[PDB]
Order: structure tokens, then sequence, then C-alpha cells
């Protein structure tokens, strides 16, 4: 039942960085409006490592508060550390998300026993809630094999496997190997090649914005509509161009402010504020969209 | 006219590790009775690397002996040495050819001014045949950043560009920017979502042995089929997943050793030879192909 | 003033994975003791990147309560968020340190910009201390160019660098640039070559148990003695060779355990325990290095 | 007996690209009267990866006619063909050289056991030299293991290790490994910090122009001087930054031509030409390593 397209949330800021509540509101009601199966929250969209633990759950607190029954929550509660993403899995289940993921713990190498552990522990904090291994080689500099990934995915409570990576060679051979495994596209940009290759749905940021495109791609593969699934993946393409040259998350922001769901697109200092420059394509993106 | 499914031939070789004239002609003859649209002779597959100008040059003559005319042929004609690399473009015209194509040259590090004159002194000595650049950087250490790709593709003379790389993203942003580029998927591994990426054929090792596979999956992606590419694109994995392990060139030639095609399934040192244990699955790989 | 030999401290914890105030103070002293030139406080070593903030800033006062005045103490006051990055630089200013410190911010990838203004603000916050650049690549995954380094190490208030990289063409690169800045060699298997290349001293892990090797390897240096410089380097290097088999944090708390300094070798999750077959050489390290 | 520092030979080439044979035996004596224990020839100095088979054997006869007496002589005789490699290992014997080399050949990936066949083939055909094995992951891309890098050098036969890498700790490994190994540091630019690990020798293109300095760097670390081997490793990398500016190898003829050694200071295709306005900075260095 976790199958499906799921928009990374973002967590707006006001101008003193600190949580926009009634903006937070609005862009969990925006996602839903638009048609998403879900949402991921705390990840890396979400901006969970400038964040401290309270904030994060803060965070998990208010979108249940808003979308508990609505549609499917995924709480992601991994940090380097062991114990404090057990604490943030013990606030997921408590406050009713339909399942918990981590980040493979980065920065320190660890063994792949160490991060069975890892693994086992957060599960066993998230008393029933299954357990979503998410794999981000670029940004946690964690490089697993195919094997590791069997042996990852295979442990007790592990129901799914978040795979950012544009491997999609081994996206098929994990297909292949774990024929029941719920497997999410990581990379925007390739949706529908992912797919293709095997993936059974998606989460990713953009989706904030046109998560719309991406619930079409999906429909035109099923309707073995190729023609239209390109189409839609281009246009998400020419988005993704223009969010990577300005900054993903803060270009995200700004397009939301935009269309009146933000208040203010600030993302937390080391982030630069956007370019001046980028205003007027973010500007025109988000009056396109709304059209 | 060049677009299209085309197998990167093996040149087989006879106990002595010369080329077998016999065996090839054989294997030129069972590509073309498969239904492939061409061949793409004295690339990575073909061993080139590992032969002097003088075997090369006497591939290109016997393949284009017989099969000019019967489908369309490519030469693989890169050196390090731009001027070996010139001296391949005129035997490839001189015999023939329909195109010409070029690795960017490895080990030492050029800049992209060089690597374009490479192509340019190149495409002037194929007098007249168009140019199909060639990256693949995981063997020849050149990674091309979009830019330097588009540099390279709008060289006067440059019909095409063989991409084996599994970045997707690239792979449509390449096809957004050079609608009329032909492109060609490098990795078997990932043919279909090549294709739906932006790709509009394919060159590749296995099509030596199952190229109707691949050209199953270009009709079943026309004809609207998603799932039956995705089966056919699975079974080309099992399949790859094999290869890999026993050693893609010794495997493939082991198995068209099964089918006939070639007498002697060795590669020339250092290529060493296939595993005994590896033998029964390559025999049987072949036995079921044989289908 | 700021130039020498300092230990990267280890923080002890107890059974439950709580700070052992008791151990953190004879760690200390024990350094102390060896004649270090002072300590590098709250970096990778002091598993910063798995404790919170208050956790962190306890640490720094504790260890200025036992060290201030004694010998030079840095405070590695680095977090990807610049806000908690200078809450804890004032902690450091507070609790009387000589310098402050931070790793380039992680996980997320920043422009050089964004990397000057988050060191801008620490060295705001640090309230006259200077700052150490800390650079290492293989763990945070930024690796600086010499150009971005001579950018940062000239930044307002930058007193020194800690270089964790290998690249002694970039070390000697750096001293040449900068012939008045504190270069600390961060990879204690290098120390000899890193000091000969423009290295002005050393912060390490290592520095626990054999501080005084490195306190020999510099005096062998200044005079001119090589011969037992290298001799003191491959001791040190056998002992870096079992550190890293046996995980490097775990074997040197456990190598002090051993030698009744710390209480509990334990590090935290995921952190694993020391392999069993692995005490038998760290209990006779310990030996040999209590001689 | 072949330790020691030998400089990499450049082959100088004429406005044709053809060897330029009063040049090659003009830049040998020149490497001579430096005072050089030994050339390395028909290497990646030497351009040897855009020549002919016959084009290396004749430069390695003119060489030996040179120098076989005078110097030590090794033959860098690999190919990424085992058999090209016995060939040039037959002509090596054949002009009388004291050792052969080879590259651990590259683009095509292979096992360690085929890389191990592969020496073991041109040792063979060495009939009797020593071979040296030659690690440079950056050229050839191929990145060796502390424990292949064993297996690899106790294969019968091999008698040194030319070392390509900047790890410095690996080298010191290798050393304490193979105490009875030659070893030869591969990169100029850490020479000094090289010997101090564990080097026993050096193998550079830069010899070339100031072999002397090499030479004077191990003089003053045997004679306990660390103070002149930095500054003379201050001076080779002030150079060194240079010829990386301008080309390495069209760096270094150029300033050999205002030496007036080599005629015409052109590389072969595909390398172009340096930059017009480098000219200014290679001649000053010409006439300042004159003294």
């Amino acid at each position: 039942n976790l199958r499906g397209v799921m928009a990374a949330l973002l967590t707006p800021f006001d101008q003193q960085q600190a949580l926009d509540k009634a903006s937070l509101r609005r862009l969990v009601q925006f996602n839903i409006q638009q048609g998403i199966d879900g949402l991921y929250v705390g990840g890396s969209t979400g901006e969970a490592f400038v964040q401290s633990l309270s904030e994060r759950a803060q965070v998990l607190e208010i979108v249940a508060e808003e979308a508990k029954g609505k549609i499917k929550l995924i709480a992601h509660v991994g940090c380097v550390s062991t114990a404090e993403s057990q604490q943030l899995a013990a606030s997921a289940k408590r406050h009713g998300f339909d399942a918990v993921s981590a980040v493979t713990p980065f920065y320190y190498p660890f063994s792949l026993e160490e991060h069975c552990d890892h693994y086992r522990a957060i599960i066993d904090s998230a008393d029933g809630l299954p357990m979503v291994v998410y794999n981000i080689p670029a940004l946690s500099g964690v490089k697993l094999t195919l094997g590791q990934i069997y042996t990852l995915v295979t442990l007790p409570g592990v129901g799914a496997l978040k795979q950012t990576s544009g491997d999609l060679y081994q996206m098929e051979q994990i297909r292949r190997e774990h024929p029941d495994l719920v497997l999410y596209n990581g990379y925007d940009e390739i949706f529908a090649s992912g797919l293709l290759a095997g993936a059974d749905g998606g989460i990713g940021s953009t989706y904030n914005i046109m998560g719309w495109r991406y619930q079409g791609i999906v429909k035109a593969l099923k309707e073995g509509d190729i023609q239209t699934a390109q189409k839609l993946q281009t246009e998400c393409n020419k988005v993704i161009d223009l969010l990577i040259k300005t900054g993903i998350f803060r270009g995200l922001k700004t397009v939301l402010h935009y269309m009146d769901v933000i208040s203010v697109p600030l993302c937390r200092k080391p982030f630069g504020p956007v370019d001046e420059k980028c205003l007027p394509e973010l500007k025109a993106l988000a009056q396109q969209l709304m059209q």
C-alpha cells in the first residue's frame, strides 16, 4: 500500500529562519489538492540536516495533524546517530505515520554490518511501521553494491527502498531479485526511465510544484502511451535544469512563494538566497504551472 | 538513415590468436540473419585496442566484402593517435563504409580544443563520411560534460553520438538540445530505458547473440507494449548478468561457438580464457537462444 | 603560537553511551603528561557528529576546566548548519579556548561563497578566537581546490588550516602561497612526509596513544636526522595499520582502556564494538606503548 | 643496482611529427651531462602510446647506441596487447637494455590474474631482464590495492616498482613490505616527501631539464639536511606549476629548445601546440636553468 508517487516535503522558514507553521500547513494542503499519493517528510528536501531533533519532530507532528488519514505519510527519521534516529522513529509512530525511512549513516564510514544494526535498531523503535531504506550515494557518500542492497532490504521490517541513484541497470537487478519490494525512483529527471527499469513509484522534491506530471507519466506508461510519458518527462526536465541552476530547494520554495503557498522562500544558512537574476524565470514558471 | 540497432561486432580468432577470416564472415552473416540494421566494427568489442592498424583495416575490408549494401556499416576508427585514426578513416571510406566513428582519445589528458581538432582531422580524412562521436567514460576515462558534448556533436561533419553512459538525464538533455542528432544507446543493460530517455537506436556487444530481442524492444515501444519491452529487457539483463561474470567478450564468443558461428572462442591476451565452470550455463544459453 | 602537535581528542562514553566525565578528564591529563602541545576538541575523533550541541558544549567546558592555560586548546565548532556552529563558537570563547575550527559544511553541496559566508559568521561568533579551516575531503566529500583554499585561508580571522589530505603537492603549494599559515598535517600515516612538504605541525587521532612519537619526528627533522624520523614514522604506521583494521576510534579507546585511562572503550552507535579477534593485538600494543 | 634517479625520456619530433634522431641523441647526451643514473624510455613521457611498435623499437636502439654503458637503461615495453609488449621486450634484450617495464594494461578492465599473466609473458620475452611494474592510476585508470601490488611485485622476474601515486602511506607500506624492492617515486612534485616515505629513487619527466636538482635532493637527505632538500623541491615545484599550466611534455620540449637541445618542441597529435603567451616564461626558465 506504500507503492506510489510521494512528494519529498520542503520545510518553510520565516524571515528569522524559524519554522513557518502556517506555510507548512499550506504546503501540505497544496500537495494533497495536487493529487499526491503521500508525503516523505524530514528528508534531505526538508532540510532535516540543518534542523534540530525537536524541530524535525515538530514538523512530523504538524503534517500528521494536517494529513493523517488523507494520504500516505513516511517519516525520514535518519540521523548519523542510531540513538537520535530511534528517538525520531518513536515520534513518527506516536504521531501516526505509515512508515519510517533513514538515509545510510554518513560522514564516518560504517561496515555493512554496522548499517544493518543501525536499521534494525530504528525498526525496533518504529514499533511496527515498515522501514524504507534510503540509498543516495551522491549526498551520503555511501556506495552500496547490489549485494549490500540485498542484505539491507531483506532485513526483517524493511518494506521498501528509495533508490536515489541513476544506475538503471541496478534498478532492474533490484526489481528482479526482489519482486515484492516497493521501489521508489529517487531522481525526478529520470522518473519515466526509472519506472520502465523497475521502480514502482517515486519520491521527489520537484513533486511539490508539478506532482501532477509524474502522476501523468505513471498513467501514460500504464495506458501504454510512451509518447505522452516522454513529453511529460521533458517538461519536468526543463524545470529541473532550471532548479539545478538556481539551487533546488530555494528554487522550489521561490516558485511556491509565487504560487502563494509559502510566505518566505528562504533556506537555512549556509544555503544562500536565490540569485536575483533567476527570479524572472522562476516567476514565469510559477505563472505557467498555476495555469 | 543510420539510426537504428547496430551490433558492436566481435573479431573472431583462431588458436594462434590470428584473425579467423572464415568465422568472421560467418558472424557477419549470422548478424544479418537476425535482422540487425547494421554493424559497428573495429570498436572496443572487436578487440581493436589489442590489434594493429593493418589487422583493423583488414577486418573493415572483409566485413564490407560480406555486407556492403546488405546493411549499414559504421567503422570505428579511433586511436589515441590522430594520425593512426586518420589512416583508418581513409580505409573506411575507401571500403565504402556509411560512417566513421572515434572514441575520445584516452590515457593522456587532452583539452576540449585538442579533442575537437582530433575529430576535425579524422572527419577531414573520412572524405565525406559522417562522424559518430563516441562517449564511453567507463573505459576511456574521459568524462564529457553536457557542454563538451554540445561542442563535439555540433562539429561540422558530425552526424551522431554513441552514448555509452548510464546517465539517462544526460541522454534526454542531449536529445532536447540536438533534436536531429542520431543517438545510439551504449549500455545494452539499459536499452529500453535508454530509448525512453531520448535515444533513437543502440549499438551493443550483446546484439551479436540476441539482436532480435533488442529489435523486439524497439518494436514493442513503438507499438506501446511497455510490458513486453520490460519483459525483453529483463531477459536481456539475465544474460548480461551472466556475461559480466564470465567476461563479456569471451562469453559472447563462447556462446557463438555453441551456435556454430565461431570456431575458436578465444580473445587475445591479456584477456584470459573462460572459466570451465562457466561453460554449462553458456552452452545452455546458446541452446535456448536457438529459439 | 598555534603551530605544533595537537591530539585530536576522543570522547569517552559509559555503557549507556553517555559522556564519561571522569574518563574524559583522565584522557586530557594523559595527553598533557605525554607532552602534547594542545588538543583539538569536538572534531571527527571526538564523535561530534553523533553528539548533540549541548553534549558538544559540555565537552568543551570540561576540557577547558582541565587544560586551560596548560596546553593550547582548539574547539572544533563545525556543523552543517551555520547557526549551530555559531552557538558552539560562542561556547568556545565563553570557556576560554585559544581557537575555533569548523569542517567545510557537508552533505548538501554549497558554493565557495556560501562556504565563505559560513566561516565569516562563525568567525564573528567566536568573538576574537582565530579560525582553523578544516579540509577533509575523504569524510566531508568536499575536495577543495588550491584556489578555494586560498579564498578561505585568506578570510579575515582565519589563522590556520587543518589539511587532512594526502596530496603532498597541494601541501607544499599551500605553504608556498601562504608562508605565514599554520599548517596542520591531518593524516598521521604521512606525518613526516607532510612536514617535509611544508606542514607546520599536525593534529591527529593516534596522538592520544603515541603522541611522543610525533613529537620525536618533529625533533628529528629539526635535527636533520631523517634516519630516526623514518624509523618513528614506520612504527606509527604499523600501529595505524592495525587501527584501520580494527576501527580507529574504538581501537584507540581499547588501547586507552587497557592503559587504565578510560573506563569503557565503546563508541556510540552506529560504530560497533571491536571484533574479539583484534583484542590480543590491541592488548599487546597497549603493553608495549606503556613499555 | 637499478636504484637511483632516472629521467623519463621525451622523444623529439620534427615539423612532420616524425622522430628527430639528431635531437634524440642530443637529449640523451644532455641527460648524461646532467648526471642522471639512467633513462626510462618508451614510456608515457616518450609519447609511446602515440607511436608504432617499430618507432618505439627504433627509439630504444638510438638511445642504447648512445648509452648502453655510460648510464643505466630501462625500456618501457608496455602496450595493452601482451604480444606487442613481448615484441618490444625482445627488442629491449636485443639492444641490451638493463631492465624492462610495462604499465598495467589499460582501457579494458582485466583481473589481477590477467595482469599477472601479462607480466609473466613479457618477463619471459625479456629473456632474463628484470621487470619494473608500472603503477600509474591517473593515466591507466587501474587502481591497484596494496594486496594487488604485492602479488605483482613478487612475481618471479620482477625487480622494481615505478610508483606514480601521490599516496605516501601506500609508498611507506610498500617499502615496509618489500624492503628489498627498488621503489621509484613517480610524481616529481613530491620527490623529497616520496623518498622520505620509502622510495629509494625516482623516474620523472622534468628530470630532463633539471635532473641535477633531484640528484641534489637525494644528496641533501643523505647528508641529513632537510633544509636544502625542501628549498630544492620548492624550486622544482615552482617549475612544475608552470609545466602544468603550459602542458607538460610540450612545455619541457620548449624549454629544451631554448636550451638548444631539441630542434622542434612539437608533440604528436592530438597534443596541441604551446600557447604563444607562454613562451616568455619558458624562455626565462630555460635561461635560469642554464647555470
